[PDB]
Parts: structure tokens; sequence; C-alpha cells
């Protein structure tokens, strides 16, 4: 009765991957994690009365350059990419990943993360509601110190999954 998932969550350095899947997984809000580093998280939900075991796989993170190797498309059934409402470097480089994601693959969804630091904000809410958008995505926003915000990141690309199955 049981199903596996395996996510991957993308982005630019520091938008707040580590922090938002440490939230999710862990229930508390990290600021001393190492960027450097991939690793894979596990966690069990229950969407919609089915019992998922999600594989989490928090990328270091990427940049415009940087080239996808294969644990970035190779047995993957979600992405996430984020980027910080307070770097549009971060949103540039999402709009990047975006597309060397479709070449390299050939049900992901978008999240605005930092949401908490309305005194740093750079990015509209519906910037990026319009980009997922076009994108044919979910959107939503985060902040890592928040756990529903967390939560519901995570639960949603399972939702999306189970219509685009
Ligand atoms: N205020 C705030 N800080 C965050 C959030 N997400 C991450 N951070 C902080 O931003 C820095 C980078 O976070 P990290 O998770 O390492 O980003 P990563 O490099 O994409 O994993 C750390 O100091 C985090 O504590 C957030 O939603 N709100
Ligand atoms: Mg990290």
């Amino acid at each position: 009765q049981s199903k596996s998932r395996k996510i991957a969550i993308l982005g630019y350095r520091s938008v707040g991957k580590s922090s938002l899947t440490i939230q999710f997984v862990e229930g508390q809000f990290v600021d001393s994690y190492d960027p450097t580093i991939e690793n894979t998280f596990t966690k069990l939900i229950t969407v919609n009365g089915q019992e998922y075991h999600l594989q989490l796989v928090d990328t270091a993170g990427q940049d415009e350059y940087s080239i996808f190797p294969q644990t970035y498309s190779i047995d993957i059934n979600g992405y996430i990419l984020v980027y910080s409402v307070t770097s549009i470097k971060s949103f540039e480089v999402i709009k990047v990943i975006h597309g060397k994601l479709l070449d390299m693959v050939g049900p992901i969804m978008l999240v605005g993360n930092k949401k908490d630091l309305h005194m740093e904000r750079v990015i509209s809410y519906e910037e990026g509601k319009a980009l997922a958008e076009s994108w044919n995505a979910a959107f939503l926003e985060s902040s890592a110190k928040e756990n529903q915000t967390a939560v519901d990141v995570f639960r949603r690309i399972i939702l999306e999954a189970e219509k685009l199955e």
C-alpha cells in the first residue's frame, strides 16, 4: 500500500533550500547549515489518506553557468524551484535553472522563500505568480521560520503529482 517519492530542491545558493527542507523535516529553523554539501532527507506524510515516504534531495545549489548532473534528472518525481523574495539574482537564476531542467529531462513548482523579510523584499508576489503561471506550475511563497509554509510546500508538490499522475 505504501508509496515512495523522490523530490529535488533546486535554486541559487542561500535562498533557503536547506532551511526550508529542515523546517519541514525537523520542525525547526536553522541558521548554521553548510551551503556546500548535498544532503538527502527522509520524511513520512499522509496526503489525502495515502502514505508517502519522501526522499528530499536538498541540492547544494546552482547558478547561470553550472551544468546539470544526473541526480537532478534520474528517478525524480517532483521539483521544487526556490528563489528568495529578497534576491533578484536568485530570481533570474531560477528562470535559467527552469530552462536547463526542461532540456535535461524532455511536475515542477516554484517557491518564493524568505517572505518574512518585509524590509528586504524586492520581488512581488505577482512576479512569482506570473512566472509559475508562464510555466503552468504551482506557486507558493514561504518562510523557513514558519512551519506551516514549509509543510505546505512539500505537501503541494505531492498534490501536484497526484493530478499529473
Ligand atoms: N529570515 C529568513 N531567513 C532564511 C529563510 N530561509 C533561509 N534563511 C537564512 O538564509 C541563509 C541561507 O539559508 P540556506 O538554507 O543555507 O540556503 P541554501 O543555501 O539555499 O540552503 C541562512 O542564514 C538561513 O538561516 C527564511 O525564510 N527567512
Ligand atoms: Mg543549503
